[PDB]
């Protein structure tokens, strides 16, 4: 007879009817995704718009209890984001008009092909094509074309439908009582309601530009390293003072270095640690590394993983009498369902994959006991942040000598540690920039602080001073660079992979904190240690119906999200380039220009 009653009621109508409707279109998903069929497609689009339709009358029949009147944080949090109205606050016209846009954008992405008129033979894919001659390419103007050309047709046939798709976006958020879109991507780290706790929607600008400027130093050098070392590779087109051609960076965008290590390597005399030539002469295959990544779990108190999961779960590509999209992944299919998408292969980074997805699996099939719509990351940047720790305590020497993988006798020296945390910070202080820009360049073009003239001169004009990179050529206004990658034309949120890194350092200090570990922290190890991982499951039970500040408490103990986790872990990195850069410069000035003649 109360408000609050009925909105209970109404969660239990719905929570005991939206999961037998996501189970079966996750199950329709999964069967795609493992039978690439046009039988298939069609079956998991139907089972999609099944579940679009239930969530779209969910939307419409919860608006109608107040959120001012209820007082329990769970039921609040629950009916936050359905009472959100979604697409339905535009017009049927603006409506059809964003689902085209939508299905155009990664259209023109996935069917962009790239090929040389007068060199029939300069023609090749995305993947394994254009990708590769961006990953593995010692040649300046052989990556120069394939940089250009990319964004040539896609990057320009991008421009004014990313302009339509940023103005339709605007209303968006704007009818949803929003100031911009952007800060409705700073929507869901939103808190309300919570003393002590209350996350504001604008202080994410305020954490993420002071987080940014204590990494800054340590980015600086590395940034200071990278090139002094690529004069070797481009004695005759960079400049030693001036910043960096971003073609030259490793891929299309510059979002991981990773693909760097091998030509910038501190040591290169030093024999690499290696256990792909240790596990086929152990016989060891997919069955066996999962039931070993298994035990690194078990080790901490994460418990034994169910059944099903066994007889359900692909491990191993199915030949080619059917094809199958495996991405790395994995998928909940919920009701203690959980099966996952790997094509492994015996390597570490296929094992390390394999236990960065091993880490959603136990993060996942935890939370159970939480309602359907709490079943998610306490943040988007939460899931691959507890699923990534695991993995870097996989990569771990100590560990790897724990199974018996690497040599009892393998040394480790002062030469070993600094190409390891190269190795590592190439992929995890290079992205960090990259994502704190991409995102911050979203929340600008939101807010519309820029206009049309200027939508593309201050971005370069910005990434010459936040990550110290130049232009080979320029660009006019004609062309689009951010709609490039995947999640800025597929509209996804990209800071997840910047405040996962931030997360994932503090939960491992945490931890390594917990099993008392004495020493530095890139040596820091989870495993055999259960008073860690208890610390750990109370919070990862948790999901999303505490809010992310309390969650960091719940293992850190500071409701921020901070820096010096980080540059605790490269302090050994960070003294190291202090020493190697005694004579380079440190700082970039953005006046020098490559083309400038």
């Amino acid at each position: 007879s109360t408000i609050e009653e009925q909105a209970k009621t109404f969660l239990d109508k719905f929570n005991h009817e939206a999961e037998d409707l996501f189970y079966q279109s996750s199950l329709a998903s999964w069967n795609y995704n493992t039978n690439i069929t046009e039988e298939n497609v069609q079956n998991m689009n139907n089972a999609g718009d099944k579940w679009s339709a239930f969530l779209k009358e969910q939307s419409t029949l919860a608006q109608m209890y107040p959120l001012q009147e209820i007082q329990n944080l769970t039921v609040k949090l629950q009916l936050q984001a359905l009472q959100q109205n979604g697409s339905s606050v535009l017009s049927e016209d603006k409506s059809k008009r964003l689902n085209t846009i939508l299905n155009t954008m990664s259209t023109i992405y996935s069917t962009g092909k790239v090929c040389n008129p007068d060199n029939p033979q300069e023609c090749l894919l995305l993947e394994p094509g254009l990708n590769e001659i961006m990953a593995n390419s010692l040649d300046y103007n052989e990556r120069l074309w394939a940089w250009e050309s990319w964004r040539s047709e896609v990057g320009k046939q991008l421009r004014p439908l990313y302009e339509e798709y940023v103005v339709l976006k605007n209303e968006m958020a704007r009818a949803n009582h929003y100031e911009d879109y952007g800060d409705y991507w700073r929507g869901d780290y939103e808190v309300n309601g919570v003393d002590g706790y209350d996350y504001s929607r604008g202080q994410l600008i305020e954490d993420v530009e002071h987080t940014f400027e204590e990494i800054k130093p340590l980015y600086e050098h590395l940034h200071a390293y990278v090139r002094a070392k690529l004069m070797n590779a481009y004695p005759s087109y960079i400049s030693p003072i001036g910043c960096l051609p971003a073609h030259l960076l490793g891929d299309m965008w510059g979002r991981f270095w990773t693909n760097l290590y091998s030509l910038t390597v501190p040591f290169g005399q030093k024999p690499n640690i290696d256990v792909t030539d240790a596990m086929v002469d152990q016989a060891w295959d997919a069955q066996r590394i999962f039931k070993e990544a298994e035990k690194f779990f078990v080790s901490v108190g994460l418990p034994n993983m169910t059944q099903g999961f066994w007889e359900n779960s692909m491990l191993t590509d199915p030949g080619n009498v059917q094809k199958a999209v495996c991405h790395p992944t994995a998928w909940d299919l919920g009701k203690g369902d959980f099966r996952i998408l790997m094509c492994t292969k015996v390597t570490m980074d296929d094992f390390l994959t394999a236990h960065h997805e091993m880490g959603h699996i136990q993060y996942d099939m935890a939370y159970a006991a939480q309602p359907f719509l709490l079943r998610n990351g306490a943040n988007e940047g939460f899931h691959e942040a507890v699923g990534e720790i695991m993995s870097l305590s996989a990569a771990t020497p100590k560990h790897l000598k724990s199974i018996g993988l690497l040599s009892p006798d393998f040394q480790e020296d002062n030469e070993t540690e600094i190409n390891f945390l190269l190795k590592q910070a190439l992929t995890i202080v290079g992205t960090l920039p990259f994502t704190y820009m991409l995102e911050k360049w979203r929340w600008m073009v939101f807010k519309g602080e820029i206009p049309k003239d200027q939508w593309m001169k201050k971005w370069w004009e910005m990434k010459r001073e936040i990550v110290g990179v130049v232009e080979p050529v320029p660009h006019d206004e004609t062309y689009c660079d951010p709609a490039s990658l995947f999640h800025v034309s597929n509209d996804y949120s990209f800071i997840r992979y910047y405040t996962r890194t931030l997360y994932q350092f503090q939960f491992q200090e945490a931890l390594c904190q917990a099993a008392k570990h004495e020493g530095p922290l890139h040596k820091c190890d989870i495993s055999n240690s259960t008073e860690a991982g208890q610390k750990l499951f109370n919070m990862l039970r948790l999901g999303k119906s505490e809010p992310w500040t309390l969650a960091l408490e719940n293992v850190v103990g500071a409701k921020n999200m901070n820096v010096r986790p980080l540059l605790n872990y490269f302090e050994p990195l960070f003294t190291w380039l202090k020493d190697q850069n005694k004579n380079s410069f440190v700082g970039w000035s953005t006046d020098w220009s490559p083309y400038a003649d």
